[PDB]
């Protein structure tokens, strides 16, 4: 059990880094690996790194979370903040497996809304073991040579002393990279939905098959293991109108289509938590397509975004 | 981390019991709780309970393995072995999210054989982290008052140093009952596919969500408690398929009385020795179960393990 996020991952890392229980290579990409390892976290709306060496990139946390939000499955929204995950698309215009999106929304096994039943569920029966949301497809394992299969198997919910708490159950977690987004996305849905249904918000256990790090990252978990502020509240309610204002400005943004002065994103009609959302797409924006950097847009976000911009892109935020 | 099941059983049940996280009532059912609980087990073989007060059912807990392994969603076969297994049934006639066995092998998401698939993940890439079961299915929720939604989300295999360790993950588990015969299943599953695979034991994670004890149990999960050996035989060698198949045809013969065997009939079946006994198990249920003569020469040739089972859970038979 630990407080934070950032404490948990720390840990983890450091017990597969010192203390492996394999090593191995699973489709030729040699690891260091533990089985069966899982945490518990007691405020999962602290869910970010905010260690400089291993430079955790806040943008592409949202990106990633309202990626799955939007029900997508299209590689040009996700890539554009993470280049790197095209490797996992065989067609060169969507994802697979790391598609959370659709699973979430629109499950291929039924074409089910899954979000939809276990808000039902919770509300016709608050003490449910039932609310789960699976992720994971049978049919994955069915043809050969597949590079995307889901690593997620399922999310589960559960409303305990007044509180919505979280399991996320997974086969496989990348210790050292993957493992900061899937528990910022998994926390983030988490707390989304504790809003949605009026709820404070509970613990958050994070299990998993297989945990490792990639011999390749090894210098670099290195690195953050040799070093050594708040996340902000989501707002109470239903917040699907706020993310679906936020998606519009994201693609804008994105495609270069728009650009928000510091005053114009403080002129937004949203809540001052998704004003900062939209700010950080905005930074993005000016990092992506070369526009100046706004020193007025950086003051005006809360200190943990700062500091993930700042150790991120130095040369525009610094 | 455990040696046998019943060690890791017991320290749960005492856990749950005595120093419970939460007090509520899913769909009515009073419960004491924990959230996020499991175990591993370094011995999976030996996936016994023999307390006396607890009357584990050896014959229940093999029936539910091979109807899994039979990819049945009858009631009929069941519920021979567990009579209120029948209260999850809608339609007196089949299990949804009970039957695993169609989970397994023929499973509701494009009708596929995840059990062939596993096998040929890991003999292709023997490191693999993608031999999964998915048992759970996104359209048991969509399901207007369902009576059985499966609560057990996947089981996960890996070939690690040659031999074949498991993954359960369930979304909840029955602390007192259900984990029994769930962890049987598991493991007997495990073990079916080591040997088919030509691979050691590795060691089993059990991995829930909600663990509990129904208030409805109290009573006897005390006495369990309160009251708290023999090793469980192995499984042969190799590809265990056409042992199995054998089996459930004796299995189908015996519950439905249109076969009866003596003790010498089960001895010289052609059968290896473990097989042979698991049809005795079955024998002995029907002379139970369509009152016929109780043979206790049948009794006196089985693993202790089970003759103990036998003589608890029918004292009046085999006691
Ligand atoms: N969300 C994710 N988390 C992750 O940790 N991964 C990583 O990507 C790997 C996928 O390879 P396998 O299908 O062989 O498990 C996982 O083992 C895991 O290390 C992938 C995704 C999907 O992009
Ligand atoms: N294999 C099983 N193990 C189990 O432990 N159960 C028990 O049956 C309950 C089913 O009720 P819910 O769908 O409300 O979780 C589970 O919570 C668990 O207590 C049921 C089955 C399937 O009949």
């Amino acid at each position: 059990t630990f407080g934070t996020f950032q404490d948990a991952y720390l840990s983890q890392l450091r017990d597969i880094y010192h203390s492996p229980e394999f090593r191995n290579a699973p489709r030729g990409q040699a690891s260091r690996e533990r089985i069966g390892a899982g945490f518990r976290l007691l405020d999962p709306v602290q869910r970010h790194i905010s260690v400089p060496a291993r430079r955790a990139n806040v943008v592409f946390n949202f990106a990633e979370a309202l990626w799955y939000l939007s029900g997508s499955d299209r590689l040009d929204f996700i890539q554009y903040y993470a280049p790197g995950i095209a490797a996992y698309s065989a067609d060169g215009r969507t994802l697979r497996g790391t598609a959370y999106g659709p699973r979430i929304f629109r499950h291929p096994a039924g074409g089910v809304n899954q979000w939809e039943n276990v808000v039902k569920t919770l509300t016709d029966d608050p003490d449910s073991k039932r609310a789960v949301i699976q992720i994971f497809d049978p049919r994955e394992l069915a043809v050969a040579d597949n590079i995307d299969v889901a690593c997620t198997l399922a999310l589960q919910f559960l409303i305990r002393d007044g509180l919505l708490c979280g399991i996320g159950y997974m086969r496989a977690n990348d210790a050292f990279r993957g493992a900061v987004s899937d528990v910022f996305s998994f926390t983030f849905l988490q707390e989304f939905t504790a809003r949605y249904l009026g709820l404070g918000i509970g613990t958050y256990h994070h299990v998993v098959g297989s945990v490792h790090i990639y011999d390749s990252d090894a210098r670099w978990a290195e690195r953050v293991l040799d070093a050594a502020p708040g996340f902000p509240a989501m707002p109470d309610g239903d917040n699907w109108p706020h993310v679906r204002r936020v998606l519009e400005w994201e693609e804008r943004l994105r495609t270069n289509a728009a650009r928000l002065s510091a005053d114009a994103l403080d002129a937004l009609d949203l809540p001052a938590y998704w004003k900062h959302v939209v700010a950080l797409f905005e930074a993005h924006r000016q990092v992506r397509h070369e526009d100046t950097p706004d020193r007025a847009l950086l003051a005006a976000l809360p200190e943990v975004y700062r500091q993930s911009l700042a150790v991120k892109w130095p040369g525009h935020f610094g």
